[PDB]
């Protein structure tokens, strides 16, 4: 089965408002940069960000001039033409919006609430979706919290159901309507929800992990924001998921979740594994095309681990465009967040950047060492690991933010095209690295074992494993006089 | 109010069968051994043991000769006669009937599995109390586990309801009848039913925690078998309870349960408080009036946690008799139980045994330097701590297993009278020690505590306080903007006054 690549388009209300192809000073990177060769490239483009409004329903910006939004997505679909398997779908939320402290917050808790909210919302993502001609519905709130996943997911679930019934009435069989959502890259906001991830999966054709970020100002020490692997060097965080409402005992959290562990994308990957009915060919694995920088870094790591001086705050609390080269640092006022392409041209500056690879994490930084500057992205290089783990792994694919930050020649898309389907690529000897793998293990993901069937009458001594039901399980200490799952001494440790 | 002390009296069908006040070979403990002194020692007495049958009910075993039974009960209840505040209470169950693995344990499970096996099983616990004559009913299943566990709790509900009834019914407000259990002692079985102690607590008047056989063959390490504290350099053991299905976080699991720990009667009593809607008054602490043996320690520490050779099979498999001065073990054929009678005879005797005290956990222990063996129990001494703790911790009382252990005069027995009673006793500067104390927190002895209000639409760092909802709450991360809640987030630390 064909990989997935996923490509955010964003664009702002103030750039479809005023949309041209001709000027980048006011529209970046117009429909026309996605050339047919890129487009054949993608399999699909989600366009953003919509919104759900006080009204509680799916909706464009308030201040959207429609006929702009509408002459804007009618080029994506036109796109469809070069690549039959393309689908354009479109985005509702993004941090903006749903965060908990964002602008739009009391819609999406309250669009979710009951079963006619619910109805009432749905209905409006199928109707937007079939009004405009997008191909399915991506939601992407930052994030639900335990209260309101039960509502969230059957949210979803409305959606589904709707989106079924129109692939069947509009013939679409071949390329049916989908549903994804954007999901939590990292521990401390994947504990909102995770103990029901199989129910919030269903409904989806992918989660597309958010595994970037991982790192930014708002961190003490700087580190890589989307390490495919630990480096111990690195900084270890808190696990977050022993903490969610799993209801686990103490040695079933304990062997899923070690504490401190490397916040990366391998994590996050496996710990969407960890947990039964989550199929790894609709985890989506999120990668960044753009870098986040800081200053005031110390050496002796190339700027790796260190403390800094970068304000974490949003805006961007100053008028000091500190990261040299980076011209659109200055029309985006805000030196944090460099794109690939605007990172390239730094580097082919001569502005004192150095380029230095990590081995453990299988990314790419970069040091200033003059002024003190420290920058994580991705390039081609880290991507092809990135590549190879989604092939090993059996994940559905690659998703990215954003596709006006690739170069102008469309490189990282290229390279991640070519990892998964040029017949002249051959990975089979790349070598993944040493860099520390998340090994936790869970419900979804127990080894295969074998051992003797359990003997009602028998008694037990400490780590005598039998199988029962299915599953091998030993026992925590001795004289067991029960059964698994009767009597609490036994812990399940493998399966079939 | 005063303190309860519930003497469990054991006799062996066959004892029943034959029994006799004037031959000790035939029966070591007859109910004339209990004289008016003692008998206004004790406040309740628990007649063991009874069973379950096949049919679901609460019968004698069917070999017994009943009016041999009636008569060793009338002994019993004679007693009633020198203390208006004694109940000679009846106890279905036991080890040997109960266990897992034992011969009646089919019927405990069956008989609690409905509502009409419920009431015809409660209403067979009435008509046994009030056909021979019992003041209330005791429950001695060790122990129910998962499923069993509310069809236990609505047994106990329903016995209590027939019970209250059969007080008024037979105008027996003044000394209603009562119903209690006989708890676990120990994490692991306590792991069973943990979760929902407050359900099983309810009904009764009170539990008796079996605090005791915390040391055995079974065991690896020889140890204290009852330490009122631990001792650091004692043997400590993987706590149970954060295995149990309690729907705890992590850090509320860990901060409730430290394990490794010492498994002492400190940590059950404790592991009993964590536990919201378990009073203290309800809560007996069970002593042992015998002792456990071990050979084969290794000396240097008195015999103290050391490895041994003992068996561990019951019934003693051997023949060999190891424990030197112990005559009654001959005659029981096992040379790693002894009752504190016999232990005081062999401290009599010219056996080289040392008495040793262990200061941390407040327990008494025989050494015998020459041949390598090692003895725990309590006696006097010991008891003085433990009644000390009792009153301190505000428990309902002691119980213990069992009479026909105590020396001729039962000294063990006036001495638990005396420590709750007495006048001339004054325990008030008896120190308690350095030994380890089980400090585990759980939301049920949460502290009150004091943090602002949290406030909606904030950013809170990691380690944050905050008051919401009855509860002061700490954040176990940075950049919090959920409120406190199941949210993974917040932490419960304490309870706003």
């Amino acid at each position: 089965t064909r990989k997935a690549v996923i490509g955010y388009y964003f664009i702002p209300t103030n750039q479809i408002n005023n949309y041209t192809e001709t000027d980048t000073s006011v529209v970046p990177f117009p429909v026309s940069n996605i050339t047919p060769a890129k487009a054949k490239q993608l399999t699909h483009i989600n366009f953003s960000f919509l919104d759900i409004n006080s009204n509680l329903e799916c909706a464009w910006d308030p201040a959207t001039n429609d006929a702009k939004a509408r002459d804007v997505v009618n080029r994506l679909t036109a796109l469809k033409a070069h690549n039959p398997s393309l689908r354009i779908m479109f985005s509702i939320g993004g941090w903006y919006y749903s965060n908990d402290l964002g602008v739009s917050h009391a819609n999406y808790v309250n669009a979710v609430k009951t079963p006619a909210s619910r109805a009432k919302f749905a209905q409006s993502c199928v109707r937007i979706m079939k009004d405009y001609g997008f191909d399915g519905v991506d939601i992407d709130w930052e994030y639900p919290q335990a209260a309101e996943v039960d509502g969230f997911i059957a949210a979803l679930q409305e959606i589904r159901t709707l989106l079924n019934q129109q692939t069947i009435t509009d013939g679409r069989q071949a390329l049916p309507y989908q549903l994804t959502i954007a999901g939590a890259g990292g521990a401390f906001f994947l504990s909102r929800y995770y103990s029901k991830l199989a129910q919030i999966v269903a409904p989806l054709d992918y989660i597309n992990l958010m595994t970037y970020d991982l790192a930014g100002p708002w961190e003490k020490v700087t580190n890589h924001q989307a390490a495919l692997f630990g480096d111990a060097a690195g900084p270890t965080f808190y696990n977050a998921l022993r903490e969610a409402n799993l209801g686990w005992s103490w040695e079933e959290l304990t062997r899923a979740f070690p504490s401190p562990f490397s916040l990366t994308v391998d994590a996050a990957v496996q710990q969407h594994l960890m947990m039964e009915g989550v199929p790894s060919a609709k985890i989506v694995m999120g990668v960044p095309f753009y870098g986040r920088a800081f200053k005031g870094v110390s050496g002796g790591n190339g700027g790796q681990y260190s403390s800094h001086s970068t304000p974490g705050e949003d805006p961007y609390p100053s008028t000091d465009y500190w990261l040299v080269g980076c011209e659109e640092c200055v029309r985006d006022k805000d030196p944090r967040i460099a794109s690939y392409r605007q990172l390239e041209q730094m580097l082919q500056g001569n502005y004192g950047y150095q380029r230095l690879w990590n081995d453990k994490t299988k990314t790419p930084y970069l040091y200033h060492a003059q002024n003190g500057l420290f920058v994580t992205y991705d390039d081609a290089e880290s991507f092809k690991y990135k590549a190879k783990y989604i092939k090993q792994q059996q994940l559905g694919g690659v998703m990215f933010w954003h596709l006006g930050q690739d170069n102008r020649n469309g490189d990282l898309l290229a390279a991640l095209d070519r990892y998964f389907n040029a017949a002249d690529y051959d990975d089979s000897q790349l070598d993944m690295g040493t860099g520390l793998r998340y090994t936790g293990v869970g419900p979804g993901n127990l080894p295969i074992m074998t051992a003797p069937a359990y003997v009602p009458g028998t008694t037990y001594a400490q780590g005598a494993l039998v199988s029962y039901q299915g599953y091998v399980w030993q026992t925590k200490w001795g004289y067991i006089t029960s059964a698994p799952g009767s009597d609490s001494a036994w812990l399940k440790v493998g399966r079939v």
